[PDB]
């Protein structure tokens, strides 16, 4: 609620081919099509092959930026990106070659920030998962075996096994309800009576293992990025050790692409950011273009007013961000620095008219 | 569960009539259907029409409180409210006209406060969003082939394809369970297992973003709204800098119309307010009616009683309202404040039957 | 995880017959049915009608404890307690009058303490449970509609109208997948893709509106029922202000039983209590029996050891509880209190063998 | 996201052995077996048997570490891990006496820490759940009668009872949908409208009952293992009472076998840890292997940069582990303490590839 993500977080044409690229695979997987656009379309792997082969042999090129890097990972699918389509090519030379379109899939797993930031808390925590998956297979074969007790003499086509109720067993379990072999007795029908309240809370607990401590990552992720962007500021000398821990899980800073709007003049204010990288477009008769280093809405946060200009991005702008309260705590976390806001509540009142 | 929301909170008929005005659809909709209630409530529509639109135009009379407003919202389907009925009226010269019912379905939206609070948030976020909807879209495909793998042979009019087994994907992996096509061998069988297991967890982070920082929100929307109510009361040019961003997590502000009750006197005492606007009912031989600015329940707190008077709402008051606990928060926050809850605890004693 | 909750807590015969008392419904309601214990249950009723009926003159003598309460709630369905099956007994003369056995289902909920805590907190956020319901509602037409676009041609007798398609709209959206009426051809297909999407996101939110600020309700009732209980321990007249409301958030109260253990020798030592009322069976040569305002196990954890007693209750004691790290709290929050639970863990160790 | 869990933490092959063994019960169940590989697997439970049975003696042998035990538990099993079978193999002289191949299920259940976590804390807030469960069981009977009002006419052989309609209940209230009895009429098909905006509300709480204090206790039980190693730490005397219940919150211990690796040179600098037992391999010219009781990353930290060693597991070291901010936490704790880290920070640059 209190950040402008901006300039194509979805930017690298990398990442977006898969999806036009692995939908060409259809058509070809259907009968009754003609064979005009069958193969057009297999251009357009070659395309897209091409493409990430045009881009690949300067990706080789690693002696850009050479210094310290760990691209194992990067590289790992654009070796493949290339070869499993090229060998499937002719060793299967019927068109089950296509079916080779699984490989791309990692691509955009390639440039997929928070992706990586998935799996680094699934080995904290996977202590828990197991314990639990057990517990899960526990109650499985617990229960999926109490069929197999009763429906054997009816329905052996359907409960003449162990299985066959396994199979009913997370059918059942996993809040689904498949619809195709169900119980006709009692006792039988009785015992679903703990299954759903039971897995309910089972996936009640796990699935919750799984935002538990994501959610610090996460919300550790907007920390561990901005304690950057900390010292950049001139002001922040005389901030408290401790002060900062409450702050920083707030702060959120993203980039905004030149020309964007920052603020609109007129709407509420209720927000203000720290600039520390870029300038902006602050519109009044003198704008008073800020350059790294600046911020903006103590004119609007103080008198609690709408927006005193339609600032916008003049430059891609790295920007902080932070709504009232916060800043309210700022505020009352210290009189020595409401002291410049409240100086500079007066001076940008003709400092934005003027020069 | 410390809060008084009364006066209408679903007040304005604007946001009323479209669910009655939906409703007229449907009968227009079924064969069988007599002429006679056909048509009558096709004026319903010219009803609601002609209300908005008598509505309308003092809409755009939008000369009352002229000062900063930024109304494309609010406008923005009234426009529509009228014209696309109209239209529709004469080139779908057919009853089908009626189908532009869903035009209205914004008027809601309209006013809705509560969804400009949704989608703030969404603006924040969506890069998680994409990274994980990507995701969702990495798993889909990444698993949907693997059933083409498999029963293409003896299941070509079921999964003889790839988008075929898609479908089976999203029934599958979104908790459902439709029930039409299921596989029949055993290791296409098997892969369900992991699926529900994902799926679960996949929403069981997906929609869990949602509520993540909606809450914060929704918790920040009831500070934002009340740092306003504050510098009201008289009594708190003491209050420390960071003794409020505690207390107005906790505080919500909540009007009562004129004539209801507060609170019912005999009733056990488990909450005391702060009157800031309006005026009260406080019965007892000489009614304590205290106006803008007052509070009531230190009686019932300090001693841990039943209530002493059936305060009711002799005005439309905006309320505040606070439990014990951060009471007792504020009377340990402070000795300097419970000097005077102590007095009053003894004044109101006797105010209350005396004037 | 540090609590000993006992002594019948499901204790009230009032509660208890309609579990019985309802499952005598069932064999009324089937064929086939001889007429031999067809009646013998109809008695079973007039048994617990009588048994109510006994206790309700007995609740009529609402002189007891008669000072001030507020019993509209107790007695509203003893009063329909007996009336409804009677008055059903005659005007219904055929079985169908033990169809009122719907009505004994409040007389669990007569008695439910937790429910009006339930209640309690749905009136502060309906404003939100409303916005979302609507946005519900608006979700519902907004998509419901879109299936009666394409299959009323070819399928009239299924998708032929409005609601049959709002009927596959919540068995879609709300999770469940029935599996009578699905489409056929692709757009109409490809709708679903965000229903899922949605519906999740949407209870996503809805259902943690419920959980949101009721978990608070009973974090917070471990308080409200626990301000008590604190200026019995006579040591408590040192304890700072803010030093309390980190603490009772942790330490809940339960009563144990006579006769029950409270803590067995020689299993590991993970917690403390605070007696308040009632007596002890600290089991040594010589039984340490402490009466109202004692505690143990500071042995046990400053130590970090197994137990030093197999302490049963002697008596119904009200107990208190509390972990080591919250004690570890204590302990660290002040060195003057660690002084007399060092001599203290001097003290009982000599105590405990002699008297 | 912050901890190295290794050495084989699924370690010991007595919870082992019950996922091979208990998938030999299959063969067994399915007609059309050669009786060759049928009774083949049939030692494979002897094995088990007598590989238990092998270790069953020597655990019986509970001289070893006999000081003060509970072992009512561990022992619960073993006793019924060999027997149950053997008198099955006698009076179930037909082949079902391998249907107790369920008992072995709890032998993970016997050496699964993390279950008696689970069993601790539903003996707090099982009031709830009860106060929940009877409440989903008001429910339950409140509307599955509701269905008996209606279709009894046209579907009794579907809907001509109670129960047949609380199948249908919890089929519909618990997120299912099987699919094999649905209504057919308007009023009976609207009562569905509350049901699963009900049940996910139900479940909304109370599998989110399970979650809510499960945390606490798995947050907690990274305290309770973590209030030790923390004495062991020369340096720890300093510390404020308080200062330590913030940090332990995250810092958790996880141990690493010999051999494996710690962190790897290179990679990016983003933890650090506590040793407290066990020595390392710091690769540098000079190894710098440093034992009980050492740490190392603020050269990695205060810096802001990669990696300085290569630092593997040259023995089973019990590890602690801590990111930045809660070192940054530190730091800002103190500046006592950042004075040896800055001093270290300097000494290990030259110490590394020094002695
Ligand atoms: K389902
Ligand atoms: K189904």
């Amino acid at each position: 609620m209190s950040v402008l993500p901006f300039l194509r977080i979805y930017a690298p044409l990398n990442a977006v081919l898969a999806a036009p690229g692995l939908l060409a695979v259809a058509a070809l997987t259907i009968p009754d099509m003609s064979g005009r656009s069958r193969l057009a379309l297999a251009a357009l792997l070659a395309v897209i092959w091409g493409a990430y082969l045009l881009q690949l042999a300067a990706t080789l090129l690693k002696r850009r930026a050479g210094v310290v890097r760990d691209r194992t990972p990067k590289i790992a699918i654009d070796v493949l990106a290339v070869l499993v389509p090229l060998a499937a090519f002719l060793l299967d030379g019927s068109p089950d070659w296509s079916l080779y379109c699984a490989v791309w899939l990692l691509k955009p797993l390639r440039d997929s920030t928070f992706f990586p930031v998935l799996g680094r808390v699934l080995a904290n925590e996977a202590r828990n998962l197991i314990g639990v998956t057990t517990l899960f297979g526990v109650v499985l074969f617990a229960v999926a075996l109490a069929a197999y007790v009763i429906e054997r003499d009816i329905q052996p086509e359907k409960f003449g096994s162990i299985p066959q109720a396994m199979w009913w067993a997370v059918v059942t379990l996993s809040t689904t309800g498949y619809g195709d072999t169900i119980p006709q007795s009692f006792a039988g029908r009785v015992l679903a009576g703990a299954v759903m309240m039971s897995g309910i809370g089972i996936f009640g607990l796990w699935a919750g293992i799984l935002a538990t401590g994501f959610y610090q990552e996460v919300r550790r992720g907007d920390f561990v990025r901005n304690w950057q962007l900390v010292a950049a500021v001139p002001l922040f000398q005389k901030l408290g050790p401790a002060v900062l821990v409450e702050i920083v899980r707030a702060l959120r800073a993203r980039t905004v692409p030149a020309g964007a709007v920052i603020c609109r003049i007129g709407e509420p204010g209720d927000r203000m950011f720290f600039v520390v990288e870029g300038s902006v477009s602050v519109a009044t008769p003198n704008p008073v273009e800020l350059g790294p280093g600046a911020f903006f809405g103590e004119m609007a946060l103080i008198s609690g007013e709408p927006r005193s200009a339609t600032v916008s991005a003049a430059t891609t702008v790295s920007l902080l961000s932070l709504h009232s309260a916060d800043f309210q705590m700022l505020c009352s976390s210290s009189p020595e620095i409401a002291e410049i806001f409240r100086k500079t509540a007066l001076e940008r009142r003709g400092a934005a008219a003027s020069a």
